[PDB]
């Protein structure tokens, strides 16, 4: 059985790892299953990257997307699959962020709308690089829509360094690849989608997708330098950053960089080949819009107050 052949590699990583006896006992490819994995890949990156530098992401977030990519790895080579139960938890996405400067795309493949933040002594907070999504053109100041993919950007130039910076990132890990690194690593899930039959819940159905700074004290240093993987973020003083679906309803600690999420893929295919001896094809869904991944808002008429006892003139 394929799932034998599953069980064998897995048992194998986990006894390798003294991964708890606990865990290893009650292990079977169930979909849901990636403790046992991220433990493999916990104990691993302990004793062979110690000390692991991490950008804007959590150690837990890490080891946990390690553990869905060993799980992909696992399943593909078992040759095993369950329907509904994508591994990876990520896709591909052909932004088109970084090929028009001061032009972003949102989820839809249609362009960002640029809209001022301002209309009202008060503290008037301004922002005219503000960046929506086409379905949002007409909501209020950054409230979404019920067709928006709940993207919004404060500050388009800086998400434009930001998919520029992964870019070059990428560029720097793969110099010469019959692929335009123009594809974004991105999970589709958090911890609060984190299983398919899951409490439905409103707001963005995505994990938030958010610049961070770097330059801040990065800026602080350059020349001296010559790798090409640091003079991106050098270049680019902005990373993306993945959180939560919403960071009212459900919310999880989910960050991790796209970097570091693109390390994590990389980090597992060597530990895989430490382990085993060739790699399988593993296949990242590309991404495609659609309604799964509409943002749901509630929309709710508001009242407002009339000094009168009667609604109406008789
Ligand atoms: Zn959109
Ligand atoms: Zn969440």
């Amino acid at each position: 059985s394929a799932w034998e052949k599953g069980m064998e590699a897995a048992r194998a990583l986990m006894d390798k790892y003294h991964v708890d006896n606990d865990l290893k006992a009650n292990f079977k490819l169930l979909p849901d299953q990636v403790e046992a994995l991220a433990a493999v890949c916990k104990t691993w990156l302990n004793e062979e990257h110690r000390g692991l530098q991490l950008t804007f992401t959590s150690n837990k977030t890490f080891v946990t997307m390690m553990g869905r990519f060993l799980q992909a790895y696992l399943q593909s080579f078992a040759e095993v699959t369950y329907k509904h139960h994508e591994p990876t938890g990520c896709a591909l996405w052909l932004h088109r962020c970084a090929e028009i400067e001061g032009e972003l795309k949102c989820l839809h493949g249609s362009i960002m709308i640029n809209k001022e933040h301002v209309i009202e002594n008060v503290v008037q907070i301004s922002n005219t690089d503000a960046r929506c999504c086409v379905h949002d053109a007409a909501c209020p100041a950054n409230q979404f829509s019920g067709k928006s993919c709940g993207m919004f950007f404060s500050e388009g130039a800086k998400a434009q360094v930001a998919f520029k910076q992964i870019k070059a990132f990428m560029q720097a890990l793969y110099p010469n690849a019959q692929t335009g690194h123009g594809h974004l690593l991105m999970p589709l899930r958090c911890e609060c989608n984190s299983k398919p039959g899951h409490a439905p819940f409103l707001g963005r159905q995505l994990p938030k997708l958010t610049p961070f700074a770097l330059s801040n004290a990065e800026d602080l240093d350059a020349d001296l330098i010559s790798d090409k993987s640091v003079l991106a973020s050098v270049h680019h003083p902005a990373l993306i950053v993945f959180q939560c679906c919403n960071p009212g309803g459900p919310n999880c600690d989910f960050k991790i960089s796209a970097p570091d999420l693109l390390n994590a893929l990389v980090m597992v295919r060597s530990l895989w080949s430490e382990n085993f001896t060739e790699l399988p094809r593993m296949v990242v869904p590309e991404f495609k819009w659609s309604t799964k991944h509409q943002y749901r808002n509630v929309s709710l008429p508001v009242a407002h107050s009339d000094a009168r006892q009667n609604p109406f003139d008789f």
